[PDB]
């Protein structure tokens, strides 16, 4: 049976595949805001 | 700010839209039970 430790898992995975160059080793995540993996910015 | 009432309303729609043929006035849920919508059966 399903708990809220595979809800909340699963929530935020579908949030996750709308990063561009998503990552792997992800920071702790903050439900209260939105979740936006690291984007290419180029300063060098 | 979101609440239960914001994740677990989205929680069942992207696990709504593997339906084969969706409906739109659902029947009440089951957390408990995947959920599938009703297919095309042909008897008559």
């Amino acid at each position: 049976p399903p708990t809220l430790d595979s809800i909340i898992t699963e929530y935020l995975r579908e949030q996750h595949a709308r990063c561009k160059n998503p990552v792997a080793t992800c920071p702790p995540f903050s439900l209260f805001t939105p979740h936006q993996c690291p984007e290419p910015k180029q300063r060098r």
